[PDB]
């Protein structure tokens, strides 16, 4: 009798890409792409499990930039540069970049604590500052070919510095191609989300907040996002088809955000199988078991995640050592084993690269501690989403209905119902009536939404920038 677990890693950046000059005004998708857009699915080199992977289209389309050496990056040309030739417009963004970055674990080396106690740096002072902010992000591959380097510390030359991003810039053109690997040789599937990671409930139908959150002020939505929620789905299974060949049968929704009218919709845009979150479930069904196959009105396929063990990788075991972290995970698993008479599917599903950056080494001694424990267990198998979606063995039920949220609380409060999140929809319900090419799309993206009426500087000047840029320009 075997446990079937599912594990699913969803990755996205939004487009940092400002469309008038084309610089990219944040590093963000280079940094993850070095550190783990490559790496994650690397791991399936060197252990003989399935592992699944989401990868959104509007993330596609800025790795193969980068890969491509299109990318003009303005944080990474202040890294490569030497530092005599620095502005100091990006002295100053090299400091507050290793400020924002400080107290990960990632960025633990003693000379970056000095050298932010220092009151001016020189030379040679800047080019540490340069490098260690790139080494730091290394990834597993290239930590150990540049073991050396990483272990140094201090007194990186210009040399050494540019060596570095040479192979951080062959990682990026490789990723593509391991995703393509993977899925041949059905060690894991791949899955996209609709284009630019907008919440699709919102956009056919926005009056769905209120199942969830009744008292919640939203906006005048005067005008119809109906068939730019369409394009989403329709745009993103052209840019699947285009990298990997064949129309996606998976899709994650952005935010695990599900309502009946969304699922009808990804229904008829031929999608058999996305997940959601265990939170919508219990909002939605009585008896709210997430290890049963799920079918929408026989329409879909949903499977629910186990909140509980992804929330644990995805935000406790960075305050864990990685034997311990791994042994609980396990443990938890036996128990779920030994709790039921069926094969139950465990789907651990979580953004795959966001929460390594806080575990000691870059999370790579629990995810190869958890993986090589995996491969041996004889009562756990691994599945990848084509075989949880078509596996014979394991308990079903049919669900007539949904209550409208994402994983955050089951509601839509982190993207609506605040006077500065309500003010970004009001900017984009104005700027779709006068729209005129696709950049409304990319507005539509929930990271801009994310970020609006919080505390989280800095760089939310900059996402605001990106969000009005992208406005500004669809209406040209
Ligand atoms: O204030 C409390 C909060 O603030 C601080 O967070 C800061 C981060 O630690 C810091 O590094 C930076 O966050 C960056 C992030 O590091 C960077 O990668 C980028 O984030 C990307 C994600 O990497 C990307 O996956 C995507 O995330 C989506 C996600 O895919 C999706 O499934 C869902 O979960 O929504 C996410 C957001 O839309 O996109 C984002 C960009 O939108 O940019 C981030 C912002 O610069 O800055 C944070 C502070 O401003 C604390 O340190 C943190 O721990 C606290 O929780």
């Amino acid at each position: 009798k075997k446990l079937f677990l599912v594990f699913w890693w969803h990755m996205h950046q939004p487009l940092y890409r400002e469309p008038y000059t084309g610089e990219y005004l944040l590093p963000w998708t280079f940094f993850h792409a070095v550190k783990d857009y490559y790496d994650m699915p690397a791991y399936l080199k060197d252990f003989e499990i399935k592992l699944n992977f989401n990868l959104t289209p509007v993330l596609i389309d800025q790795i193969q930039e980068y890969a491509q050496g299109k990318a003009k990056d303005v944080f990474l040309e202040a890294i490569r540069k030497d530092p005599d030739d620095l502005e100091k417009e990006e002295v100053e963004k090299l400091i507050e970049f290793t400020k924002l970055n400080y107290e990960k674990p990632i960025y633990r080396f003693e000379r970056i604590r000095e050298l932010m106690n220092k009151e001016k740096l020189n030379r040679e002072e800047l080019l540490d500052l340069q490098t260690l902010n790139l080494l730091a992000w290394c990834g597993r591959t290239l930590r150990k070919d540049l073991k050396d380097l990483l272990n140094k510390g201090r007194n990186y030359t210009q040399e050494e510095k540019e060596y570095v991003l040479n192979k951080y810039f062959e990682i990026i053109k490789k990723t593509l191609s391991i995703y393509r690997e993977i899925k041949e040789e059905g060690k894991g599937s791949v899955s996209t989300s609709p284009y630019y990671h907008p919440l699709i409930p919102i956009l056919l139908n926005p009056n769905c907040v209120y199942e969830t959150t009744p008292n919640v002020k939203i906006p005048d939505f005067a005008v119809s996002f109906r068939e730019d929620a369409s394009k989403h789905v329709e745009l993103a299974k052209e840019k699947y088809f285009e990298i990997f060949g064949e129309h996606p049968v998976y899709m994650w929704p952005p935010e695990a955000s599900v309502s009946n009218e969304a699922l009808e919709l990804y229904y008829e845009k031929g999608i058999n199988m996305l997940a959601t979150d265990e939170v919508i479930l219990k909002n939605s069904v009585e008896r709210a078991s997430p290890y049963l196959r799920y079918y929408f009105r026989e329409l879909i396929s949903v499977f629910f995640r186990d909140k509980t063990l992804s929330d644990l990788i995805g935000f406790s075991y960075h305050a864990w050592n990685a034997e311990d972290a791994v042994r609980d995970f396990i443990g938890r698993l036996k128990k779920i084993h030994e709790s039921v008479d069926f094969q139950p599917v465990v789907f651990v599903v979580l953004n795959g690269e966001n929460c390594w950056e806080y575990y000691e080494e870059n999370g790579i001694p629990f995810l190869e501690k958890l993986y090589s424990t995996l491969e041996k267990e004889e009562w756990i198998e691994t599945l990848t989403l084509e075989e949880a979606m078509r596996k014979e063995d394991v308990k079903t039920e049919v669900i007539e209905s949904v209550k409208a949220g994402t994983w955050f609380d089951g509601n839509f409060l982190k993207w609506i119902g605040n006077k500065e999140k309500n003010e970004y929809w009001k900017i984009l319900i104005e700027a779709k009536k006068k729209a005129k090419n696709d950049y409304i799309l990319v507005a539509e993206g929930s990271d801009w939404f994310w970020w609006q009426g919080e505390e989280k500087a800095p760089f939310v000047e900059v996402f605001d920038k990106l969000f009005r840029s992208f406005v500004r320009r669809a209406q040209e």
